[PDB]
C-alpha cells in the first residue's frame, strides 16, 4: 500500500472538527481514543507472549534484547531499556534501545534519518550483533526504512526478531519472525502516531521487558527483588521488600541489606535461612538466581 | 505520608503470584491493569483543561512550556517535547523537557540525581526561566525532591505551574497551581511506576501539548497543517493535507508546496484564494496564523 492508504494516515471521523471544539470537548475526544488502546493490545497478547518467550530464551542463552526505531518509536525503546538496570538489576548493555540519528535524536528530532535503510543495519553492526540477540523493530507506520533495513540484517544473521506496528500486514511485520500488530485506528490528529500508536508501543515494550525479566527470575511474587538501589526511594523500597518477604524487622532487614550491598535476594535468604552473605550468594548461583527455588 | 504508605508503592492484590503465572496469564494481568489508565485520566480532564488553557496563554504571550522530571517521568517529558517541532512547526526551544542528570540520563538511568532539591531549581535557572513560562513537574510518587525544588522555584517567580502525580494530595500537587492527579492504583510489579503511572503521564503530556497547540492555531480541522516536513513520510503527508483541504490536484498542490518551502498553511491559501506565496504569508500574519480566520 501507499502511505496515504494506511490506517495510521487516515482521518478520524470523530475528530473532523477538532480545532472548533472547546478545550473540555477536545480533551474528551482524545481520551475516547485512548480508551481504545488497551483493547487493541489485548487482541495481540498471543503474539506478545511468543515474543516474551523468545526474549527470555535470548537473555538466558547469553544474548541481548535490542529495541530499534526512529523518532518516537526509537525514544520509546530507549525509555523501556533505560528502566531495566534499576528495576531488574541487569547491566545497561543487556537491554538496549537504538534510535535513528544516534544520541542527538534523544533530545531533538532529526526526522530525515529514518529514510536510510542502511543506517539500521549500521547501528546493529556497531553493537556487534550476534545470532543469539533478539531484535525488536518499532514503527507505527510499519514501513520506516531504518527499521526495515535493521530487521533484514538481523533476520539474515539468524536472530529472533519481532516487529511492532499499528498497520496490518506491514513491511516490517513481513520481515520479522513475530509480528505484534495492535490496530488502534486513526489518530485524533491525522497521522499523529505519537498518540495512540505510541501508547500501544509503550504498553507492548513494558509487557516484553517485564514478562521476560519475570521469566528470568528477576522478580519474586510481585516484588522487585532485583532492584538496583542507588537513591533514597529505591533503597527504602529494598528495605520494605525484605520486610515484606521475610516477615522480619526492618532492622534485621537493614543490617542484612547493608552486608549485601543493598541486594535484596541474598538478604532475604540470609534472614529466612540464617546463613552468611557468602553462603546466600552461592545458594543463589546454584539455583540460577531464582529465589523461589533457593527457598 | 511516608513512602511505604503511598498507593504507588502498594502491592496489587491481583498480581501477588505474578512470577508463578504462565506467560499468557501474566500478560493478561498486565493488560488488565492497563485497561484502568484511560478511566483514571478521564476523571481528571477538568484539571488537564485548566492546564491546557494556561499553556496556550503562556505560549500566546511569548513564553515556553517546560516539562521537568527525573528518570521515566523526565524521559516522558522529553518524548513529548521532541515531537512538537515536527508536528506543530514550533522551534525546539518553545517546548522543552528537562531531566535530572542532564542529557546522559536520556540514555542511561542515574537514579541518584532525583534526590537533590536544588538541582531542579538549577536546571530552570539555566534555561533563564521567566514568569511567562509554564512549568509542569512530573513525578509518579508525587514526592521526588528534584521536582519539588523545581516547582518551588517556578512558583516564586510567578510562573503558572502544574504537577502530574499518581498519588493523591502529594507534595508536588500542593506546590503547584494546577494538580493533575490520575490515580491508577498499585502497579502489576510493586512500585514499578514506569508502567501504569508512566502511561498516565504520557497520556496527560500528549493532551497538554496537543490541546495547547490546537488552541494556538497549529492544526486545521484534524489535519497537521503546521507539520515541519523534513523526510519522505512528512512531505508526502504535507502534500496529502493540501489536497484534503483545498480539493485541488496533488500537482497544483506540489507546485504550491515547493514555493512555500513545504509549509502547508500558505499553500492552502494560495490555492483556495489564488494568491502568491508572499500574499499568503502576509494574510496569515494578519490573522495571527489561524488558517480558518484567513479563509
Amino acid at each position: 500500500m501507499k502511505l496515504g492508504a494506511l490506517i495510521s494516515e487516515s482521518r478520524n471521523p470523530d475528530t473532523m472538527d477538532l480545532d472548533t471544539l472547546s478545550t473540555l470537548e477536545m480533551l474528551t475526544r482524545i481520551n475516547d481514543e485512548d480508551r481504545k488502546v488497551p483493547e487493541a493490545i489485548r487482541l495481540v497478547i498471543p503474539n506478545i507472549a511468543q515474543a516474551v518467550d523468545l526474549a527470555a530464551k535470548a537473555l538466558r542463552d547469553g544474548g541481548r534484547l535490542i529495541y530499534l526505531g526512529a523518532g518516537t518509536s526509537g525514544r520509546l525503546g530507549v525509555l523501556d531499556a533505560s528502566e531495566c538496570p534499576p528495576t531488574f538489576g541487569v547491566p545497561h548493555g543487556r537491554v538496549i534501545g537504538l534510535i535513528a540519528g544516534g544520541p542527538g535524536a534523544l533530545l531533538k528530532a532529526v526526522e530525515g534519518a529514518e529514510d536510510d535503510v542502511s543506517l539500521g543495519e549500521r547501528d546493529l553492526r556497531d553493537l556487534q550483533l550476534t545470532a543469539t540477540d533478539m531484535v525488536v523493530g518499532l514503527a507505527a507506520s510499519g514501513r520506516t526504512p531504518y527499521v526495515i533495513g535493521a530487521l533484514r540484517f538481523a533476520r539474515q544473521l539468524g536472530c529472533p526478531t519481532a516487529a511492532i506496528s499499528c498497520n496490518p500486514d506491514s513491511p516490517i511485520a513481513q520481515e520479522a519472525l513475530v509480528a505484534i500488530s495492535p490496530v488502534v485506528g486513526p489518530e485524533a490528529l491525522t497521522g499523529s502516531t505519537r498518540m495512540k500508536s505510541g501508547t500501544a508501543q509503550k504498553l507492548v515494550l513494558n509487557m516484553l521487558s517485564t514478562g521476560a525479566m519475570v521469566k528470568l527470575g528477576k522478580v519474586y511474587q510481585n516484588l522487585m527483588v532485583d532492584v538496583k538501589a542507588t537513591n533514597v526511594k529505591l533503597v527504602d523500597r529494598a528495605c520494605r521488600i525484605v520486610v515484606e518477604a521475610t516477615g522480619a524487622s526492618r532492622v534485621e532487614a537493614e543490617n542484612a541489606l547493608s552486608q549485601t550491598e543493598f541486594e535484596v535476594k541474598p538478604a532475604i535468604l540470609m534472614i529466612l535461612k540464617g546463613v552468611s552473605v557468602e553462603q546466600a550468594r552461592l545458594n543463589l548461583q546454584q539455583h540460577n538466581g531464582y529465589l523461589r527455588a533457593a527457598l
